[PDB]
């Protein structure tokens, strides 16, 4: 582990506070602008929705990536979300009510026993078995994220291999010809402090590049800084162009 | 299906001639520019590269997307083969003296027999060993290649699941947040016609868009065409921004 401060600016050139974290899986070192919050746990929000699409494919909640979850008819908010959808969909678009039917049937007995299995942050699903991610207990470090993609990116999470593949699929973001980015967005707004979360790995012909990312997000407008602070410490650490 | 002429105005812009293929999931319809060319069957060349990459899996020749196939040591033409690769950078920079090894392992009867099962083109093997799909007897048609898709799609292919996951990961070719393209690119220059190829699908929110091209390719100047031809003809339909 290192700590490399000078991506601090990026951070700064926006009135922002955060952590980046990136660990090079070639040479088996991490790097970071601040260690300690690096290290500090959060709730994870949307980011949950890897661990929750694993124990879901896994228990047979969800067939395939292509079942779909009829919109429960409900009119909420966001706009992208009141329309049918399958796990493809519902992760790109951070789709709430599809993730709490699925850990409704999970049930709060595999979900703890699950958490456990994946040494998932501080593995407590305390609150609601259906928001606990948003405004319950559980509680996750950028660091701990990292752990847990790192097995998820090897299979080595007490899932299928299959069940791993297909989330693996669905966290795709973005890719060209000269990276592949596989990644998860969070917005955490129920408990102070509110925060945005970016977390995954980018992968290079010969080498991934794993992060994790937090910052402090007191509005909404802040929310593509995380994909762009994240992106200026890649470019200027050569990892893409 | 259903003929779509004016596509051949996109051809015509290059002094070009060529078929464009696509396939509507949702709707189970079919359109071209020129439904007799769609139909007839050429060499496939490195579009060859995906039944090879599933045959090879399946049979244990390859253990993973990760395994490690060293540079033999000559240098080649293309700087990118001069290198060590895996399946997925094999694919991606289409590097044929890996796929020849791959073929080589795998043998006549069993590539025979693979191509029966995978009812794949004309199904005939009869050249050499190692390079029948450039100059041997095999031969595919676009609307040969979008049936074959279909089934890989849908893992319906003879072979396990997981290697068809697998090899939709390494066709991973290009994504975003309107779209995401697995495809594969092929460029046939030992038979006349030469010809260009690109073969996959383009994955929507909603729907996916299966296509199969084939352009004259009288030189290696043009191969960029056989993608912004491509998708010249997808933003005309609508199915990209
Ligand atoms: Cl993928
Ligand atoms: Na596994
Ligand atoms: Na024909």
């Amino acid at each position: 582990w290192q700590e490399n401060k000078s991506w601090n600016a990026h951070f700064t050139e926006h009135k922002s506070q955060g952590v980046v974290v990136l660990w090079n899986e070639n040479k088996q070192q991490g790097f970071t602008n601040n260690l300690k919050r690096a290290n500090q746990a959060f709730l994870p929000a949307a980011t949950f929705k890897i661990p929750n699409s694993l124990i879901a494919l896994d228990l047979g909640v969800v067939k395939d990536e292509h079942q779909v979850f009829k919109w429960d008819g409900q009119t909420r908010d966001i706009a992208t979300w009141n329309r049918d959808h399958n796990l493809i969909t519902a992760m790109k678009y951070s789709v709430v009510p599809v993730y709490q039917e699925f850990a409704r049937q999970i049930g709060e007995a595999r979900m703890s026993k699950m958490l456990h299995a994946f040494d998932y942050g501080n593995e407590d699903i305390s609150g609601n078995v259906d928001s606990f991610w948003l405004d319950g207990g559980i509680r996750i470090s950028a660091t701990e994220q990292i752990s847990f993609l790192r097995k998820l990116y090897h299979n080595k999470l007490h899932v299928s291999e299959r069940s791993q593949r297909i989330v693996k699929q669905a966290m795709l973001t973005e890719a060209n010809g000269d990276y592949i980015i596989r990644a998860k967005t969070g917005y955490s707004t129920r408990i102070e402090p509110k925060i945005g979360w970016w977390v995954g790995w980018v992968e290079l012909d010969d080498n991934v590049w794993f992060f994790a990312m937090n910052m402090d997000m007191p509005t909404s407008d802040g929310l593509g800084l995380r994909q762009a602070i994240t992106k200026e410490v890649l470019k200027q650490e050569k990892i893409i162009p």
